């Protein structure tokens, strides 16, 4: 009659040099706010890992701490464990994760071909990772394609989101959620960079790109600010009315109008991705010939 599963464990954080437990490669795997990411070797199993190397701070701090929460969610990267270190005197922590092999959420979908039915299936799986995150009160705040790896290069690898560098938080019966602690607007840009992600993923460029010698608004940054884009042929010619209404319902220009991670995993399009269209879409050969 107790959510004894809902008993998580706190982080605990090694203090031994992370030179006894792994071997240490100075080849870089990616690189994120405030760490590269380099990969290393357990010493024991001889496995392979991601390391990030944060410098002690309240931001540092925070990230690992944010994170660890957010560890427990499939979709986002699993840590396996945090040390804190003194590298060359000065301290700084550690993070080591899980590796993910099966590329960029784009790379590995730019060789083949990808269809619609097949974005809605991905972009629930992002919507997961958000919406845990979300009913934890964290706000990712830089979600985009470069922290969205895959785990292998299995048809059965998961598609998980990397990177706390950014991320914040954000803190009767018929009490309304205002008073139940007033909450930013904060998990909203999340909400933007998904409709950013579902345009890009559909036909398989961004809906606010580099042009300047228009008409009205030509800077990169004023279609944003205005909400100045749309769909064009053929890449949208039949693409679902009602999937570009929900595209409409994240990359509103106001914070306040747009859909909470909610209503978004809620929306049939998503929910019931296994009844929408399996029908073509050009990405795969849009997203490889520009490049
Ligand atoms: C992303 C980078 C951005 N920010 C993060 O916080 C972050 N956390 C991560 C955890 C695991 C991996 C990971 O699995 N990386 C891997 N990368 C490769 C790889 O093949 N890299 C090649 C890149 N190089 C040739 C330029 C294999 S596994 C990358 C991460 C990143």
């Amino acid at each position: 009659q107790f959510p004894q599963f809902h008993v998580k464990s706190g982080l605990q954080i090694k203090k031994n040099a992370i030179i006894d437990d792994y071997k240490v490669t100075s080849q870089v795997l990616g690189l994120g706010i405030n760490g590269k990411v380099l990969q290393i070797f357990n010493k024991r199993t001889q496995e392979k890992f991601a390391l990030k190397m944060l410098q002690d701070c309240p931001k540092a701090r925070r990230e690992v701490e944010l994170h660890w929460r957010a560890s427990q969610c499939p979709h986002i990267v699993r840590i396996v464990d945090v040390y804190e270190n003194l590298y060359a005197g000065r301290k700084c922590l550690l993070i080591v994760m899980e590796c993910l092999d099966g590329g960029e959420l784009f790379s590995r979908i730019q060789d083949r071909a990808f269809t619609e039915r097949e974005a809605s299936e991905i972009m629930k799986s992002i919507g997961e990772a958000i919406q845990y995150l979300h009913s934890i009160n964290i706000a990712h705040r830089d979600v985009k394609p470069e922290n969205l790896l895959y785990t292998s290069k299995r048809p059965n690898a998961i598609l998980k989101l990397t990177d706390f560098g950014f991320a914040k938080e954000t803190t009767p019966y018929y009490v309304a959620p205002e008073v139940l602690g007033p909450e930013k607007y904060d998990k909203s840009c999340d909400m933007w960079s998904l409709g950013v992600i579902m345009y890009i993923l559909l036909c398989g460029y961004p809906p606010f790109y580099s042009n300047h010698g228009l008409a009205i608004s030509p800077g990169m940054k004023t279609r944003i600010r205005m909400g100045q884009y749309e769909f064009p042929n053929p890449e949208w010619s039949e693409v679902s009315e009602e999937v570009k209404m929900l595209i409409r319902n994240l990359l509103k220009t106001e914070p306040t109008q747009r859909m909470t991670i909610t209503e978004f995993m809620n929306h049939p399009w998503i929910m019931q991705s296994t009844k929408v269209p399996q029908t073509p879409l050009h990405t795969s050969r849009v997203l490889k010939e520009d490049k």
